[PDB]
């Protein structure tokens, strides 16, 4: 409980700490991709029911990840979010196991509850153990900047193979095993991975820290409705400061569309999954699985991309990265409204020939997805490091975390949009994907995506002109 | 982490907190009172070769609870402890689950682990729960004390239910259901009861706790082999204190042969409860569910005592208790011995039966051990409270912890010695119960107690004269 020690504080903090990260991420795709598909037959939901009950828990985790940051900073602790969000969500999703076992009215109320529990836990727990696992930082780092940057990529690079493997193995244990298993061993993971962590206690130094900008800006707020009526370096410095962040909104709208795309992908785009051509020999491939193919379109797109860069910045002369500022989140949206175009096309090729009485089908949309994702991820993220005040920089993952979770309620208000304008005679997303006529709701979406994009192209035009002042 | 607040720290530091006493208790009865049942059938073990095995983890559970509680007072915060090894008990007790769903050599070492592993955080979270679920205390308790005592009450006749019901309905879970939800339940239990303990992480205020007699008894036994050579107030006063505790030794020493008379109960009694009259009318009673008749003893001996306890005193004129100081500890150790030889006399009445080719039969042996362990466990804490000073007041409890867990762990080497000292032709605790000549072993038992009685007596007549001399 005294101060630091370089025989104390140690690799424990990298080590001990970021497995529950690790088990967060193994849990997030094993559970978030498939769930649609365990609401469809095990509990026994409509199409246009599960698909809208999943964006909001996926939402929902983001929508507390905000918090969960904010919790950390200002108030109790990093490693105690780590420590009862942890247990939180090992409480929650053990139920989720339970609810595969024991017996819809009071166990969908039993559900329900595991999911958005789960999401409570994933939430605030992925917002503060990376941060906290990262507590490996000198002052002019003596030899620790080495194994620390390192152990991290040999850390990030490590669980991009539990990223796969969460939506290959888990997937096949779920839909062919037994769900039972799956979520079990997403809930044995996460209490032995919090148990390691805590008893770590010892190796870790903890340190003192507030959290902006939100309290900051929140007091800027107070100021605005308290001098309504009369309609000092925090006047000539903090609230100039403040003004800086509002011109982030309409490039920060615009990225809301993506997260919308990239939301169907893990509902929508795997019930055309499952009712199309399983069989590869003599065993099968699960209906979730195909995520696969968007998985490895982000790790291949930051691979080539990565060695592609420096020939890029040679041909056309740019600083650091190969012109990713701007540039590369309207490639990922103009990508965006691309997979949700190819969609519509594939659902017309087979659909049509379904009314005349599969597997390779869905591989290019969930790629298109991959490739415009891995784009406008680091475009978006070195957007505000590099374009806000160092003040508020790294304050300002919220402005990643709120355009995800709004992108999943824009989908759930969208496909609760075309459930009353189109019901209940011939509706796009039907009960019976090949009943209704489903590819009109990607010509809403990819429509969507296609003119929120050139708004975006007008938005940076205005933006190199009203901000390159400042 | 700041100062103490009349508006926060109070209720939820009393239910939040002592919810994992509940459950700590639950398990430890539920799960010991049965696994020799289990490890006999379902794990496929000798009788003689089962108990042995599992008086060392219950003896352990206790070994490791005066670790524990030292750990937690003289190193990082009791909170921790709670937190840690609750943790540590949710993982041992779900690989314990793991161990019944997933499949000797390599099984064994995984539930020898998950038992021991169950051990480690049972001792460190059961030595702790108590001690800070109890921090409402204020300089002269302003109204604290009536609700603090009387839910320190209400929570202790809660958990006697509980006690009653971990023996009556978790052993038929067990038994009846199938292992699986009887150990699966368990760890729900913690998982659950220890995120909802990091839930009140607020209402909870941590005081400035001080870990002895150990580090000021280690610092007087370091002084004596480096004082060889030579063969203030420290020597004047604290070794003065130390050999006080030294005089507790004989008969603190003494009351181990009575939880061996209680492990018995645990571990052979249960192997003739499964081979005698299990049929009580339609439905059948669990084989370990004898053990509800030594929790009534318990019970009912301490709700007539409390009555009979001023009736006693006043026709033999004694101060605050009816002569429970030393006096107690002779009555239990008396109880003791009879049961053994009601156990062994009762062999005879039946084993001699099988030869010639039962409910009731096994209901004496744990009401006389139930009966006589309210008087000597009551007697052996009303001992150094009054016998020592109040420096070291409640750090006996050690004393206490240590009777139990040497208590336990001699009754493995005294079947050891008993195991390679008459087999193998003909030995007195065998596979079968109706071949083995088990009969004598409770005699022998009823004799190594009964000299132990004789023992006891010897140092009592000096205690009241060697140690009333100052």
């Amino acid at each position: 409980r005294p101060a630091d020690r370089s025989k104390t504080g140690g690799w424990a903090s990298a080590a001990m700490i970021l497995c529950i990260e690790a088990v967060e991420r193994l849990t997030t795709l094993g559970i978030g991709v498939n769930l649609v598909t365990y609401l469809t037959g095990t509990m026994h939901l409509g199409n246009a029911t599960a698909a809208n009950t999943v964006t909001n828990f996926l939402g929902t985790s983001f929508m507390l990840c905000l918090l969960g940051g904010f919790i950390a900073d200002t108030f109790l602790g990093r490693y105690l979010t780590i420590a009862i969000f942890a247990a939180i969500q090992a409480t929650g999703v053990s139920i989720l196991t339970l609810s595969t076992i024991i017996p819809s009215g009071i166990q969908l109320t039993v559900l329900y509850l595991a999911l958005y529990l789960t999401a409570l836990g994933t939430g605030g727990v992925k917002a503060s153990v990376s941060g906290f696992g990262s507590d490996q930082f000198d002052e002019t780092e003596p030899k620790e900047r080495s194994k620390m940057t390192y152990f991290f990529n040999r850390f990030f690079f490590c669980i991009n193979v539990g990223s796969l493997l969460a939506v290959t193995v888990l997937v096949y244990v779920q839909d062919d095993v037994g769900r039972k298993w799956g979520y079990g061993i997403c809930a044995f993971a996460i209490v032995l991975a919090l148990s390691v962590f805590l008893a770590g206690t010892n190796r870790y130094r903890f340190k003192k820290l507030i959290g902006s900008p939100m309290t900051q800006v929140a007091a800027v707020i107070v100021a605005a409705w308290r001098n309504r009526k009369l309609e000092t370096l925090s006047t000539l410095t903090d609230v100039e400061e403040v003004k800086q962040i509002v011109r982030m909104l309409p490039i920060w709208a615009t990225c809301i569309l993506f997260w919308t795309v990239h939301a169907q992908l893990t509902t929508l785009s795997v019930a055309q999954s499952e009712t199309l051509d399983r069989s590869i020999g003599s065993f099968e491939i699960p209906p979730a699985s195909m995520a696969v193919f968007y998985v490895g379109g982000l790790l291949l797109t930051t691979a080539v991309y990565d060695r592609v860069a420096i020939r890029l910045c040679k041909k056309l002369f740019n600083y650091p990265h190969g012109l990713r500022p701007l540039q590369r989140i309207g490639l990922g949206l103009f990508f965006g409204s691309m997979a949700m175009a190819v969609a519509a096309l594939v659902e017309l090729k087979r659909l049509r020939t379904a009314h005349a009485h599969g597997f390779y089908l869905l591989i290019p949309q969930y790629l298109i997805v991959g490739i415009g994702e891995a784009l406008i991820y680091t475009g978006q993220l070195d957007f505000f490091l590099r374009e806000c005040p160092k003040g508020m920089k790294g304050m300002s993952t919220g402005l990643l975390l709120s355009t995800l979770a709004l992108g999943f309620f824009f989908s759930s208000v969208l496909v609760t949009i075309v459930e009353k304008f189109t019901g209940k005679a011939h509706p796009w997303i039907a009960d019976d994907l090949n009943k209704g006529r489903l590819y009109n709701f990607y010509w809403l979406v990819a429509v969507l995506v296609a003119l929120n994009f050139l708004i975006f192209l007008v938005f940076s035009k205005w933006y190199v002109y009203k901000e390159k002042r400042l």
